[PDB]
């Protein structure tokens, strides 16, 4: 997949407010193909529907947390390469290590600025040649 207007994003967080921030930032950046999920299970249901090129995900969520979500994606043959940007209040170095080692494409700590989201997305786009 490529970082063009068509790139389809999945935004995952148990709080509407945080999903709404991310969706609106993505709109500003020119990405209007954006769906939302409320937890890891919900996310996987939509991912399995097909077509997604990018996941932005919270950590602390009911039913399936974001670290489990990330691990599932990375271990699944059909989506193991999917970009996953963690966007979370979890700020301990050991959280960052766990997510990094699990295969996070990037990691943004809440609260975050519009500029921070943009540059961390762009960093992932460049790393993956999108
Ligand atoms: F709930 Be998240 F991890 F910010
Ligand atoms: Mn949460």
């Amino acid at each position: 997949h490529m970082a063009d207007k068509e790139l389809k994003f999945l935004v995952v967080d148990d709080f509407s407010t945080m999903r709404r921030i991310v969706r609106n930032l993505l709109k500003e950046l020119g990405f209007n193909n954006v769906e939302e999920a409320e937890d890891g299970v919900d996310a996987l249901n939509k991912l399995q529907a097909g077509g997604y090129g990018f996941v932005i995900s919270d950590w602390d969520m009911p039913n399936m947390d974001g670290l489990e979500l990330l691990k599932t994606i990375r271990a699944d043959g059909a989506m193991s390469a999917l970009p996953v940007l963690m966007v979370t209040a979890q700020a301990k170095k050991e959280n960052i290590i766990a997510a990094a080692q699990a295969g996070a494409s990037g990691y943004v700590v809440k609260p975050f600025t519009a500029a921070t989201l943009e540059e961390k997305l762009n960093k992932i786009f460049e790393k993956l040649g999108m």
